[PDB]
Parts: structure tokens; sequence; C-alpha cells
């Protein structure tokens, strides 16, 4: 109930934080895994913002309050949590650094912030669940239900005293950046990904894709958001596999609630159907992840390492299906 706010100790601590020198080099790479460095995650975000947008893009105090308050409004759920927020932001940083001048200063700061915020106050339940059981949120937001809520949470945090990192923008640039963030967060609704990707593949293959056309830009940015949101599938296999365990803990908890409401879940959400998981992953990679990174690589050639890693992980799920897995730790 209400919007949570960080403590003075929390944001002052982030302000004083210094990143270890060895990580500077690592943070630039797509395959970088934030996993082993939990205490450093908010500092890693400050560092990314500073490298991409400059140390004077945001007032430091407001930025540190914003970040630690964003952390506090992520819930202690197995997957859609603070750790996922930072992984997705780190992916966008790597895409931006590799394609820096294609995007405006306004886009870069808006997109890094949109990624950190894009799953804010997630409860561990899908849009499917919310709409099936008529949660109050599905009443307010008929489509892209959680994603409209995530944007609303983003705006609530900007409105806390001393948290508005965008105040110093011109009134016109302020409206523009909030629209960038809104569109980017809405785009993380995978329901919209399928149409967006299909349209982009068409525009690319006919050569009509034009980044000077606002509706095209919006679409490319949309696909960036998908690519960052799904980026666990572009890490090294052990990291990808561990994250999948977290995703499924959420799914299985949702399916458990459905059974309580008299309805059997989709197999993916049924903890009594774990044998079906590897085939389900194969279907997910073939239908979503591979086409996403394939199209993104056509449009932004330097994102190619995301696609190569995704392909390597598809191969590992194929090994699992064939019974060729080796020892795994949980
Ligand atoms: O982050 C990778 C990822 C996101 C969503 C998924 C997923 C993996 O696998 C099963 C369906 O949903
Ligand atoms: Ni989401
Ligand atoms: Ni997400």
């Amino acid at each position: 109930a209400g919007t949570s706010i960080c403590t003075s100790e929390e944001w002052q601590g982030l302000m004083q934080f210094t990143l270890p020198v060895r990580l500077c080099k690592e943070i630039e790479l797509f395959h970088f895994d934030i996993g082993p460095f939990e205490n450093m995650w908010p500092g890693i975000f400050v560092y990314m913002v500073h490298r991409s947008c400059g140390t004077s893009c945001f007032e430091l105090e407001k930025l540190c309050r914003f970040i630690m308050s964003v952390k506090k409004n992520y819930r202690r759920v197995p997957y859609h949590n603070w750790k996922h927020a930072v992984t997705v932001a780190h992916c966008m940083y790597a895409i931006l650094q590799n394609n820096h001048t294609l995007f405006t200063d306004l886009e870069r700061k808006g997109l890094l912030i949109a990624c950190l915020c894009h799953d804010l106050d997630h409860r561990g339940f899908s849009n499917s669940y919310l709409q099936k059981f008529d949660h109050p949120l599905a009443a307010l937001y008929s489509t892209s239900t959680m994603e409209q809520h995530h944007f609303s949470q983003t705006v609530s945090i900007l409105q806390l005293e001393g948290h508005n990192i965008f105040s110093t923008l011109s009134s016109s640039e302020y409206e523009q950046v909030l629209e960038i963030i809104r569109k980017a967060i809405i785009a993380t609704d995978l329901a919209l990904y399928f149409g967006n990707r299909k349209q982009l593949e068409e525009m690319y293959q006919t050569g009509s894709l034009n980044l000077n056309n606002q509706s095209h830009r919006d679409r490319v940015i949309g696909l960036m958001m998908t690519a960052c949101d799904l980026c666990s599938v572009t890490k090294l296999w052990p990291v990808t596999k561990l994250t999948a365990n977290d995703i499924y803990a959420e799914f299985w908890a949702e399916g458990d609630e459905m059974k309580k409401l008299g309805i059997q879940p989709i197999p993916m959400m049924d903890r009594d159907k774990k044998d079906e998981v590897p085939q389900g992953q194969l279907g997910f990679y073939n239908a979503v992840a591979i086409p996403c990174y394939t199209t993104l690589t056509q449009i932004l050639p330097p994102t190619e390492p995301l696609l190569k890693a995704c392909r390597d992980n598809l191969s590992q799920w194929e090994k699992v299906i064939r019974g060729e897995e080796t020892a795994t730790w949980i």
C-alpha cells in the first residue's frame, strides 16, 4: 500500500559507492552477469548512467534517491525482481554503448531508466492471471495490464520529494522523455512483440526501415526492450539455466493459485509437469527469443553477440531434450 521510499542511509551509501576497477572493463560486454555482485547492483546502474549519459546528466542526490526507491518498490518475488531490473538495464547499456550515436541523449537516459523501472511492483502474476480473475488492475488497464501499472509506478516514484531526475529538462523534453519511457515499458508486453517484430522484419527486408521516421524509431526501440527483457537467454549456459529455475518458481506459484480457483493451469505453469519444461524452452526460443535477436541483429549489427549466445543456449536445451545434460547446481 502506497509508494515505498528509500532511507537517507540507503541513498547516501550509493552516493559514496565506488565500483572496483576490474569490473569497469567487464560491464561493457553483453555476456556480463551481474549475479556475483549483489551489493554493487545500484552502483553498477549509477556507473552505466554516468558512462552513457555523462556524470552531469542527473543531479547525483536525486539520481541516488530515485535508484534506491526504485529498488524498494520491487517485491521479493522469485524472478520479476530487483535483480531482473538491473540485468535488463545492463543489457540496454551494452546495446546503447555499441550503437551510441543512433540515439539521442534524451533517448539514452529515458531508456536506461525505463529498463530499471519496467517491472516495478510486479507481484509474480501474469497478465493472463490478472484478466482471468478480474483483478482491480485488469479493470483499470484493459490491455498490457501489468505494463501500464509498471509505468504508473515509475511516475509515482518520480513524484516523490527530491526524486524527480527529469525536472531540469525543458517542458517539451520532459514530455518527450516520459513518452519514450511509456512506450518502452508498454513494449515489454510480449503480446505486442509478435506484431512489432513481424512489422520490423518486413520494413527491413523491403528496405523501407527509416530511423528518421518516429514510428519506425518507436518500433526499433520496442524490439530493444524485448531483447533486453529476455536477455537471460543470452548469458553463459549455467547462468541462463539458473535464471530459468527462478522464472519457473514464479510460474508454478501462479499455477498453484489457479488450481485453488478450480482451473487447471497451462502446462508451463504446472509444477506436476516439469518433464515438459525442456520442450517448452525449445518452443519459447524458436517462437520468441531467436526471431527477436535475429531481427535486432539485422537492424543493429553490433548486437550480434546476443544472437550468437541465444543460439548457443537453444543448442543446450536441445541437448537436455536428447538426454545429454551434465551435472547442474541449484
Ligand atoms: O528471461 C528469459 C525468459 C523470459 C520469459 C520466459 C522464459 C524465459 O521462458 C519460458 C517463458 O517465459
Ligand atoms: Ni514485465
Ligand atoms: Ni521484465
